[PDB]
């Protein structure tokens, strides 16, 4: 065409947008103008003039500026948009002296979401009901934005509120039946949407409590008297940690020649058929006590 | 209005025309343009620049010059109009920087007839059928021109043939039932057409023919025997004029003591009982031959 502008363009709140406007005719230019079209009224944005400077329009003043000083650039860039600059725009060039052409391009406002993630508020135990575990939140975007999680572990949903300022905020709760077995996973909430240059994410690890999870190591096949130096660790996995594990022997009794370093279980002197009894450890935290035994069995050899 | 221009102008065939348009605007001016529009498409005519001159479009180019080298008559006149100048031009004018106004005058084509009288073919005699006497022709108007007799002496009629370029030709025949009172009389059609600042008239004289008309003064109340010198003159009216004007007397016979001067009758010898007889002239001319008599009587008293 004539006048070469590219049409339909999209400007973000608050931020800027250039609206190019180029018109590589071989006839000489006389004047430039660009216009918004209020309805079948032609409100003037900025005019060039090879002789009489520039001219920037009321209400325009501040917020216009002339990215080229040359007569074949139109191509502006408008400072700080708003709402109302959602509209039809045209660039008119004056020659001498074909008169006038006109080219339009469509600018709809576009604002961004501003995202978070909030943990959600029920605390996340072992087989429990479903529970929230995160709430990503896309609040006043325009258009509504778009939300999605990563984690393949539990369930999606969201409610989206609209605005009178044509925009909207969609809140997706995330959602899952907690099992240990997810422990420290990361769940993402991506966010997708228009204005977004590259989408937005916020990031999450799961930190599902669970009991206590004990296992005692240390007993091989056979345990023969007089064997000289073994031990029981007693081996166990909580969260929150654990505070109390106690190395109690279920038949009540509980002969000397033991000590407890660490949660280990040493025999410090030879084996005797005395400790033969089933040895039990019990590991106990914010989420309760839990214990393993061992049923230990001295013998001796032909 | 920002642009006054007057609307609905009508241009007059191969004469000129101006197309006034001025731009009272306390704005200051930077270009002037004129435009006839074609269906959605404008091919420009005229444009000044208060720097880079004019510009006369093609094939505008002899046809168009700038009443005023004015910023602000954008006047111009239109050398020599055709018919294709039928339509609606703009008058464009660019100022720093409201942008541009314009305001539409729509000029119609309009062609003068070229008008005739001719002189109806058959002769106009006294007191037969009607007859054409003259035709009045109004050629190739646009649109169709119209006339009018000014005689009430008979009867107007008009047979009016129209063209492909979109003109006419009328012609108005005025005939009548002819009589010699009517002899001389002005016949005149008038022709009035939107293109004539001063409606065409074209004048006639009726020459209608009749026979000779006689009328022998003379013979007052008595004549007495011996009564000296008195006379009779044959006066008549006719068309064509006379040529035989006889003077004879209904009694074969005819004495001496008579002369004809002129056409008057002399008694030059004093009145006898003799005379005494119904004088009657004849007169003759291109109609063929009327007459009148007088009953002469000679008396004489006691
Ligand atoms: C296990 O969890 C189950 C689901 O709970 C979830 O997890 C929690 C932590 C949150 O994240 C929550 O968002 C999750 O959904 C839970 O099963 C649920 O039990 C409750 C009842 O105890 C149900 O709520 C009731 O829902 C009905 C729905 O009625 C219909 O219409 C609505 C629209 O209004 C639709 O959305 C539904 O699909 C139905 O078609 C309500 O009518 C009802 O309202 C009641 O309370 C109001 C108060 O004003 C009264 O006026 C009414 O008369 C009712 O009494 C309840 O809100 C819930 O729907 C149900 N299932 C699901 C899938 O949510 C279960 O309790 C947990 N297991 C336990 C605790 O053992
Ligand atoms: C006295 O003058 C009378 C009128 O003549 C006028 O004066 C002369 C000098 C011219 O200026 C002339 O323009 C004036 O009109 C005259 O009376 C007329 O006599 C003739 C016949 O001798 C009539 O002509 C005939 O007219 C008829 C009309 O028929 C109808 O249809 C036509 C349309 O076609 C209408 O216009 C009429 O109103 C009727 O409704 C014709 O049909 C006819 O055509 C004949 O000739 C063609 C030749 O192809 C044949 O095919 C046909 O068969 C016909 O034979 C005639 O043309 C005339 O109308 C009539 N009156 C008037 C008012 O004109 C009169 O003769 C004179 N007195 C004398 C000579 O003693
Ligand atoms: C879209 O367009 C907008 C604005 O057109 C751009 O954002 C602009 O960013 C510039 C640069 O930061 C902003 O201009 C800056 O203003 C600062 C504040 O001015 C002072 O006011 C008084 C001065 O006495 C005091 O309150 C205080 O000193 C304030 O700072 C200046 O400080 C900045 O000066 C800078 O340049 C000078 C010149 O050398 C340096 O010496 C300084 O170190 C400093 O770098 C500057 O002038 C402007 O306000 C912003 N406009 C806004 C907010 O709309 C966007 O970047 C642009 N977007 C894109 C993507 O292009
Ligand atoms: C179209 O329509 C929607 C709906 O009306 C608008 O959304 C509102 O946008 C404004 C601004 O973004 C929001 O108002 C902000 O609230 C903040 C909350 O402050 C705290 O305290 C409140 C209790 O009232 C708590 O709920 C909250 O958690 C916070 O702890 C304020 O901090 C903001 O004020 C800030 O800016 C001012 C001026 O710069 C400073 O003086 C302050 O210090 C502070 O930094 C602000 O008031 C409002 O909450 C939004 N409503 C929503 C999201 O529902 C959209 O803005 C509008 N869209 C467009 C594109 O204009
Ligand atoms: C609408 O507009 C039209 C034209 O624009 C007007 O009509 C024009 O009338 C002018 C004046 O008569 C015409 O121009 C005249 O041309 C004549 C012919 O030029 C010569 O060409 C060569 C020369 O060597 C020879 O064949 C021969 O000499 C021809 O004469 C000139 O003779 C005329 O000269 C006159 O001016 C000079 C200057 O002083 C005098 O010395 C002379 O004595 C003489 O007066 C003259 O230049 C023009 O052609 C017409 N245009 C046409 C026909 O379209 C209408 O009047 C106007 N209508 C209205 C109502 O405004
Ligand atoms: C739209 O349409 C109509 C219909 O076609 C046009 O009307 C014709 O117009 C032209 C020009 O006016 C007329 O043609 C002229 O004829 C004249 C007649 O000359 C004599 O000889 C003829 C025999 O052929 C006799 O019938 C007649 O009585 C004359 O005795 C010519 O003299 C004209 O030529 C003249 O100009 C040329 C060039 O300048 C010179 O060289 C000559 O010497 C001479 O001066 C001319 O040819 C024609 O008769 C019209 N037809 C009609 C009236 O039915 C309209 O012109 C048109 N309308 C418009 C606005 O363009
Ligand atoms: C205002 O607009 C003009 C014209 O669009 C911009 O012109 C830049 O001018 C330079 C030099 O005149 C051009 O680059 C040339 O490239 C050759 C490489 O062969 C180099 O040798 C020259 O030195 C020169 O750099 C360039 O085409 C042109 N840029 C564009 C986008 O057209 C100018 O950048 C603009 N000015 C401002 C301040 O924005
Ligand atoms: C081209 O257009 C201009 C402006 O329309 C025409 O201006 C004529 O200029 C004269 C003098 O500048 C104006 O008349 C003034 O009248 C006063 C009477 O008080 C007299 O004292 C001055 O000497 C002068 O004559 C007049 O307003 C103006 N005419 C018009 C129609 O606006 C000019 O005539 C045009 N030029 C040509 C060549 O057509
Ligand atoms: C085992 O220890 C107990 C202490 O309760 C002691 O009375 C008993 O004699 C011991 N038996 C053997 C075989 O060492
Ligand atoms: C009248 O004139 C005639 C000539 O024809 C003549 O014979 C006669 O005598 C005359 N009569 C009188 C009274 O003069």
């Amino acid at each position: 065409g004539p006048i070469i502008v590219e049409p339909h363009v999209t400007a973000v709140w608050g931020k800027n947008v250039s609206l190019k406007c180029l018109i590589e005719v071989n006839e000489t230019i006389t004047q430039i103008s660009w216009e918004k079209i209020h309805g079948k009224s032609s409100q003037t944005v900025a005019v060039h003039h090879p002789q009489y400077g520039f001219s920037v329009q009321g209400e325009y003043q501040g917020r216009v500026l002339f990215k080229n000083y040359s007569l074949n650039d139109a191509t502006i860039t408008l400072h700080n948009i708003g709402f109302s600059d959602s509209g039809k725009y045209i660039c008119k060039a004056v020659t001498f002296p074909l008169g006038n052409a006109q080219s339009s391009t469509t600018v709809t406002v576009l604002v961004e979401p501003t995202v978070s993630l909030i943990k959600g508020p029920d605390s996340l135990i072992d087989g429990g009901n479903e529970t929230v575990a995160a709430i990503c939140i896309a609040a006043t975007g325009k258009p509504v934005a778009h939300i999605d999680w990563e984690g393949d572990l539990g369930e999606m949903e969201s409610t989206t509120t609209s605005f009178p300022n044509e925009t909207a905020t969609i809140i997706s709760q995330y959602k899952l039946f907690p099992t240990r077995f997810a422990r420290g996973r990361r769940i993402t909430c991506v966010v997708k949407h228009p204005a977004l240059e590259k989408d937005i994410r916020y990031s999450f690890i799961l930190d599902i409590q669970y009991a206590p999870e004990v296992s005692v190591t240390g007993y091989d096949g056979n345990w023969f008297v007089g064997r000289k130096g073994v031990n029981l660790k007693c081996n166990a996995d909580a969260n929150p940690p654990p505070f109390k594990s106690v190395w109690s022997r279920l038949d009540g009794q509980w002969p000397d020649g033991l000590l407890a370093s660490d949660n280990t279980l040493h025999f410090v002197h030879p084996l005797t058929f005395n400790y033969s009894g089933v040895y039990i450890c019990k590991v106990t935290n914010s989420l309760g006590q839990r214990s393993d035994q061992k049923v230990i069995y001295i013998s001796d050899p032909p």
